[PDB]
């Protein structure tokens, strides 16, 4: 038996750091997840990219499972006219966190337009089994989470309109959150009717003091963050972090699929000797020390498309046991034995769909109260039912009221 499982998760790749961080996981077997934005394909992410596309086979022929970050990572919103040097701008004022969700369709079409650029790039990535781009993605700068219909979170001061959060008068307020803050809400719930799952972290390896002058330098060091992965077990950590930027507010604490868990997030761009500092002297032994003794310590690392577990004929699944099947969330409704003949569907009398999208779906447990879109209209549950075919919200005046 192991002591947990760590999710290691990798932001604002593929850079040609990422081809590093990659080879000292795959010297351990390990494999991570890559949160990835294609600008860097393009090469206008303003960063050290001539081998990003190197970086990105090197990610999936080795194994490790790649994850939409969207296509520039909101820099069209910290910009007035997105081009070219944008990146390069958006660098020097530094205002990234500043306004960086205005169109919720546009920044969320982001996504979209995230993988056309993969594909375009390296066209057979479809064929690989890794290649999640289409189902898992991460929100820039947001520690939101859309997991089930039950499991949901938000990153409310994640963002902001005005000041940075170490700028004198920065107030947060969870009751009226920022305008940037309601646009990356929106955000979500339009990847989520897309049939994405979206997952924010419980840890962040990142620097103790980004002030500093080489930020990269101040890296916690592996034996105390194993220490704080070790803290962060049960103890639902993603409400508990630290800055308030990066909580993750209304995490359903005690939900059983993270029970057991932690997901660490990480910049590759940390682990690179340049603008940053020492990354690569300094903190690319720090990850491979952390691998060694992490595992020493009792824990296991997956990616991220196991988190929500893959149904498979042959295991026992109990009344409310959550899976995955052809990237769809399913809920058990009967204890049993899963086999070849009867997976999840959308009409399966062993499964209800779960996943944490709004529009209305065949085969949803739906409460009182929650809401549902359909032919472009809003309509609210009266009565707790399964849906099904015959009972469209539009025909259903009983189960369904129209907003
Ligand atoms: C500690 C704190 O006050 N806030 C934390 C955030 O720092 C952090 O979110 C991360 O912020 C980084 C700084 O903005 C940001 O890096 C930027 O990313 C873009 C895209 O790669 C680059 O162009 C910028 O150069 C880069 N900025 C710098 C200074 O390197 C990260 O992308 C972003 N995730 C989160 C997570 O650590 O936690 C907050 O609490
Ligand atoms: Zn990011």
């Amino acid at each position: 038996a192991p002591k947990g499982t760590i999710y290691l998760t990798f932001d604002d790749g593929p850079i040609n750091a990422s081809i590093d961080v990659i080879n000292v996981l795959n010297e351990q077997g390990v494999k991570g997840t890559f949160y990835f934005n294609a600008w860097h394909l393009d090469g206008i992410g303003d960063e050290n990219e001539d081998r990003a596309l190197e970086a990105l086979k090197l990610a999936l022929d080795t194994g490790h499972v790649v994850a939409n970050h969207s296509y520039a990572h909101m820099v069209h919103n910290c910009v007035d006219e997105f081009g070219p040097t944008s990146g390069a701008e958006c660098n020097a004022t530094g205002d990234h966190q500043i306004n960086a969700y205005q169109d919720p369709v546009y920044d969320a079409s982001t996504f979209a337009d995230n993988l056309v650029v993969f594909e375009r790039y390296l066209p057979n990535i479809n064929s690989y089994p890794n290649y999640f781009g289409e189902e898992l993605a991460r929100l820039p700068y947001t520690n939101g989470w859309r997991i089930t219909k039950d499991f949901k979170a938000d990153g409310l001061c994640a963002t902001s309109d005005d000041l940075k959060p170490w700028e004198p008068g920065y107030v947060c307020d969870l009751d009226n959150p920022s305008n940037s803050v309601k646009a990356s809400i929106e955000v979500q719930n339009i990847l989520a009717n897309k049939g994405y799952q979206t997952h924010g972290w419980d840890v962040d390896w990142s620097p103790e003091n980004w002030g500093i002058p080489m930020p990269a330098n101040s890296l916690t060091e592996a034996e105390a963050f194993l220490g704080y992965v070790d803290a962060a077990l049960n103890s639902c950590a993603p409400t508990t972090i630290n800055p308030i930027n990066s909580k993750a507010h209304g995490f359903p604490c005690g939900t059983p699929l993270h029970a057991d868990k932690v997901v660490v997030l990480t910049h590759e761009f940390l682990y690179e000797d340049g603008k940053r500092g020492m990354g690569a002297t300094q903190n690319l032994p720090k990850l491979a020390k952390f691998l060694r003794i992490a595992k020493e310590a009792g824990y296991v690392f997956d990616t991220i498309d196991n988190y929500t577990p893959v149904w498979q004929v042959g295991n026992a699944y109990a009344a409310g046991d959550y899976v995955t099947h052809s990237g769809t969330v399913y809920k058990a409704v009967t204890a049993h034995i899963a086999q070849q003949d009867w997976a999840p569907s959308s009409t399966s009398s062993l499964w209800t769909n779960a996943d944490p999208a709004t529009n209305w779906t065949l085969n949803v447990s739906y409460e009182a109260g929650d809401v549902v879109t359909y032919q472009g209209l809003r309509y609210l549950v009266n009565v707790p039912h399964v849906s099904q075919a015959d009972w469209t919200p539009n025909t259903q005046n009983t189960l369904f009221t129209a907003l």
